[PDB]
């Protein structure tokens, strides 16, 4: 795997999980004070949610910065590489070459360590989310049995939501991935409720996993709304369609489906994180082989100079360009203002028809 794809994929996935985590943290705790036979159930829900907000926080506060630092190291690396054929003028001895390559390999290996450590901490996050996400599911089914509801209809909703959530995830990835590397590009995010929470009275909106992301320029917002609105509506349809499910249970299940959504974002992050480490490992081995071959009679400093100048003009200029535009996108990302009583699907529906 090339350094430009590993970087493009992790940047892309990070901006999506970032948004998702923001939606986790925005979720309000449930309110069942009306039915005192559910206090134990409320408590359970809200303790589970705080675990979900804990995982979200850990991602934004510990993992995201390392991802940002990684992107900056890719630039560090290639700028150091381009600089060597300038620091070592045409005479330069084999010794000089061995010292320079050995030094930049050291620096690169250190970047490999940051990236592999990151992969390891995302893996561990995911594993803890799988457990924490599976336990929440049981807190929902416990509540459902306590209101003598059908566990079978509940199950068919969870299954139906999981399939749609994957469609959403898919389209969002498509939007971000397709605009990520456009030189002037930016992104806007939208966080809203997965279901209507005002037509009937009791208002507990569920924004966890209720998300949308679009290109900020031109008619990017509209263009974005169009590919997103189908999948988003489909989900809202499933929570609004007539069902035997208690309302209190419908809330906890909405939350629970968002919780699941968080863990799938983590699993997507494992994938991207793995790809970026492998890109670093492939790079440190190539450097490793370059040193080894200079050390034998196979290559020379003059040959490496040649190889890194044609690289500096062709494949490196590309990478360094993308690194600039990627750091811009991630730092530039901006949130759309969503009306407090709106839904994410309705919001996007209306933006899609402008």
């Amino acid at each position: 795997i090339t350094m430009d794809q590993g970087m493009a994929n992790q940047a892309s996935q990070a901006m999506q999980i970032q948004t998702y985590c923001n939606s986790v943290k925005q979720q309000v705790p449930v309110d069942f004070s009306q039915f005192p036979n559910l206090k134990d159930n409320q408590t359970q829900i809200n303790q589970g949610l705080d675990l979900a907000k804990g995982h979200a926080d850990l991602y934004l506060n510990t993992i995201q910065p390392q991802i940002i630092t990684n992107i900056s190291n890719i630039s560090n690396y290639f700028a150091l590489q381009n600089a060597i054929p300038a620091v070592l003028p045409p005479g330069s001895t084999k010794a000089q070459w061995l010292r320079q390559l050995s030094v930049i390999k050291e620096q690169a290996t250190e970047y490999q360590r940051l990236s592999s450590d990151t992969r390891l901490v995302i893996v561990n996050l995911n594993n803890n989310l799988i457990t924490d996400s599976s336990n929440f599911q049981g807190i929902v089914v416990n509540l459902n049995s306590k209101v003598q509801g059908d566990n079978g209809v509940l199950a068919q909703l969870n299954g139906d939501i999981d399939k749609v959530n994957a469609a959403i995830d898919g389209a969002i990835a498509g939007i971000v991935a397709g605009g990520l590397l456009v030189i002037g590009g930016a992104f806007v995010t939208a966080i809203g409720a997965v279901a209507d929470f005002v037509t009937a009275g009791t208002s507990t909106p569920v924004v966890i996993g209720g998300v949308a992301m679009m290109v900020a320029g031109a008619g990017g917002i509209t263009a974005g709304a169009i590919v997103l609105h189908n999948s988003l509506g489909a989900r809202q349809d499933l929570y609004q369609k007539r069902s035997s499910l208690n309302s209190e249970v419908l809330i906890a299940t909405q939350i629970g489906n968002g919780y699941k959504g968080l863990q799938v974002q983590a699993q997507n992050a494992v994938t991207a994180a793995t790809q970026m480490s492998n890109a670093w490992d492939s790079l440190t081995s190539d450097l490793g082989s370059l040193i080894t071959d200079l050390d034998k009679g196979i290559t020379s400093g003059d040959d490496i100079r040649q190889l890194w100048l044609t690289a500096a003009d062709t494949t490196v200029k590309t990478v360094l360009t993308d690194v600039t535009t990627i750091k811009a996108q991630m730092a530039g990302v901006s949130p759309l203002q969503v009306p407090q009583t709106d839904t994410i699907a309705n919001f996007v529906a209306r933006l899609a028809a402008l």
